[PDB]
């Protein structure tokens, strides 16, 4: 377990999207369905010239799976995964930029809806969760496993658990007032209302 210090920009935009009165939380789905958009693209993109770029999965497909029981919504898809590196710089990000151009932006009239714009989506993650553990695992790499529960650390081990081939699996340990994100119903309304023009199948898992 390797235990790493946020960079100081980073940690500001943590605490900004934990402290920060703000209602409009549904965003952080949008934001992390966009990112698997986005790494589904960047697979399917090496496929074209390389088709064992698949050979770890065929599959482009995103899933939603939400446990009532864990309080966790878990979401997975089998885009091109992250490197060991890519998650300790800030979950394959250019976050230190984009946490100053978000701050400027919201200083000068922007909401925090808008973060997916300054390509730093993922720590909207922190709007309805006390902890988030990424699971990854990219064809150049082994599966590992990036946790934090925001106060200024996080944590990399090598996954021993359940392997996944390819993609990011995003855990999602929602805090105790925000459970109305495994209700099927509204993360239905969410995914219909802003994530309507995403080109790989959602799935909605019921429990
Ligand atoms: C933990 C954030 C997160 C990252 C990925 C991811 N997997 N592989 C890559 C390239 C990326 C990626 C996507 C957008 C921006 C930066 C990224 F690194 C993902 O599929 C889903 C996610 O919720």
């Amino acid at each position: 377990v390797e235990t790493f210090a946020f960079q100081a920009e980073i940690a500001q935009l943590m605490s900004l999207i934990i402290n920060t009165f703000y209602s409009n939380k549904e965003i952080f789905l949008r934001e992390l369905i966009s990112n698997s958009s986005d790494a589904l693209d960047k697979i399917r993109y090496e496929s074209l010239t390389d088709p064992s770029k698949l050979d770890s999965g065929k599959e482009l497909h995103i899933n939603l799976i939400p446990n009532k029981q864990d309080r966790t919504l878990t979401i997975v898809d089998t885009g091109i995964g992250m490197t060991k590196a890519d998650l300790i710089n800030n979950l394959g990000t250019i976050a230190k930029s984009g946490t100053k151009a978000f701050m400027e932006a919201l200083q000068a009239g922007a909401d925090i809806s808008m973060i997916g714009q300054f390509g730093v989506g993922f720590y909207s993650a922190y709007l309805v969760a006390e902890k988030v553990t990424v699971i990854t695992k990219h064809n150049d790499d082994e599966q590992y496993a990036w946790e934090s529960s925001a106060g200024g650390s996080f944590t990399v081990r090598t996954d021993t658990g359940e392997p996944m081939g390819r993609g990011t699996k995003v855990i999602l340990h929602l805090k105790e007032d925000q459970t109305e994100y495994l209700e099927e119903r509204r993360i239905k309304e969410i995914v219909k209302k802003h994530s309507q023009f995403i080109g790989y199948p959602i799935t909605l898992f019921v429990e």
